[PDB]
DNA sequence: GGGAATGTCC
DNA sequence: GGACATTCCC
DNA sequence: GGGAATGTCC
DNA sequence: GGACATTCCC
């Protein structure tokens, strides 16, 4: 039958979360295959389904179980967090361009939470499948401002208290659900939603722009055990190493790893390290490797620096 | 006539203002002869009594008037961020162990300075010099009925507008009030409020003591212009200088600077500088100097480290 | 984006 | 007490 | 918010 | 030695 396909899934690094006191205007969203001269933003198609129909996007958690998340989608077609578009006529591919992310602070989680819950139970945005599979009357179509029962609000509240401990606001993923035309009741065909890949706030320790801004030495024996002391970004003591290499053109690149405890790390923004020995100790001419900063975690490397090599 | 003299003051720094988050258990504010193993307290006595009084303790701003602070006392006697113990019948000395300072958000300064200069204006806490002059109805002593006008609230609001604004977070004082027992019984009787000596939080940038963490050149030839890299604690760009000293004959330390621009000041925890040249470029032995980090504003020093001045 | 003040966690 | 994550500001 | 380190009683 | 404050110090 019809279905919703993510035609560009949305860039998983490189965009930063942005609060209220932050503003808007900082930039939208890009798409996985975007660049600085062809920019590309998340994109949505309509599958075995041609005409007029609605799209809404919405942020969900990263865990196994799929919840709401307490930030909010803003700027066009955005409103209280949720992005609707309407899928033209002709053209069934729906893009999200201009798309924000509101990074919402860790005290206003809980009652952006219970609000959004409380929002999802009456315009009918997935009711079970995000706040609670408790839920008798996951039925929508609309019914106006619909009602309120004193059990609602108590598995509200306490939906919304579990889900804020097990919430990770450095982390968000799209979710987009379709609604086609029904008997003229304009658009309630709940078509399954679609989970997008993670995203990553580029403010989080684990996650930001790792660089080298500057180095003691640029030059060393090939001994290896020089004391160098490197100026970088924020990085993660327990999670940031030093790496060295060279692309052989044999085609294995040789790497090395300057050593370091992370009581070396000073302050996440410095690191005293002792260079690697190179894997020639006996060279005749100075050799020319790279040098840049490595997360173990992700593997998410900096701009290589220079570096020299010498004989005895 | 009786009064209220303070005995021992509270120790001005050292002390570290903590947030509800940090819990108790991190300390009461010392006395000013506080020792590592000798431990005093904050205490004052009623001269000109003998008998039951009562004693509270409230935080007060340290600008040019002696306003309300809307940070918290908390620990053994404390109640709603004011202290109140009751010393007597015989013995008038009374200090205060376990008393901490419970750092405001900022997010709530002005709700917290609003409710307590209300509070001081319905019995008469001196609201001429506590809240705003404009309100100098001093209903102290036998007050506590007074229902505040339309336009009074409108004045105590402004005042904690603007006590907000210039709410120095960093600095408090303790303001020590004594009651005698009236007529009745209830003690009534207000003595001379007291304030102590301005208590500066240690975790202020303002206040924090430098530290030179490491150097990665613990020596330097006379002729100065080579750079060195120096991690340090967290230290302000705009506001920090690197002072090499010498002690010679008859004091007259001499003083080179370390030539760096603020943009230098690598995330506040390094600085890459330029050594300046030594007294005597012409000597022709080690000369042992001393190198320290130097704040500015106030010329606060670092503990000091040694340095080497070879020649050539 | 880059940087720091502010609040949190250990 | 030391260190860091979080939020704010430019 | 962990570790250590006392000082209780048991 | 165990439980249980109580404190001190990162």
């Amino acid at each position: 039958g019809p279905y919703l396909q993510i035609l560009e899934q949305p860039k998983q690094r490189g965009f930063r979360f942005r609060y209220v006191c932050e503003g808007p205007s900082h930039g939208g969203l890009p798409g996985a295959s975007s660049e600085k001269n062809k920019k590309s933003y998340p994109q949505v198609k309509i599958c075995n389904y041609v005409g007029p129909a609605k799209v809404i996007v919405q942020l969900v958690t990263n865990g196994k179980n799929i919840h709401l998340h307490a930030h909010s989608l803003v700027g066009k077609h955005c409103e209280d967090g949720v992005c609707t578009v309407t899928a033209g006529p002709k053209d069934m591919v729906v893009g999200f361009a201009n798309l924000g992310i509101l990074h919402v602070t860790k005290k206003k989680v809980f009652e952006t939470l219970e609000a959004r819950m409380t929002e999802a139970c009456i315009r009918g945005y997935n009711p079970g499948l995000l706040v609670h599979s408790d839920l008798a009357y996951l039925q929508a179509e609309g019914g106006g401002d619909r009602q309120l029962t004193d059990r609602e609000k108590e598995i509200i509240r306490q939906a919304a208290v579990q889900q804020t401990k097990e919430m990770d606001l450095s982390v968000v993923r799209l979710m987009f659900t379709a609604f086609l035309p029904d008997s003229t009741g304009s658009f309630t065909r709940r078509l399954e939603p679609v989970v997008s890949d993670a995203i990553y706030d580029s403010k989080a320790p684990n996650a930001s722009n790792l660089k080298i801004v500057r180095m003691d030495r640029t030059a060393g024996c090939v001994t290896g055990g020089e004391e160098i002391y490197l100026l970088c970004d924020k990085v993660q003591k327990d999670d940031i190493q030093i790496r060295f290499y060279e692309e052989e053109e044999n085609g294995g690149v040789w790497e090395g790893f300057g050593d370091f405890s992370p009581t070396d790390v000073h302050r996440q923004f410095a690191i005293v390290f002792k260079t690697p020995k190179y894997k020639d100790v006996n060279i005749t001419k100075p050799a020319s490797v790279f040098v840049q900063l490595r997360r173990k975690s992700d593997l998410e490397t900096s701009e290589p620096k220079p570096f020299l090599y010498y004989p005895e």
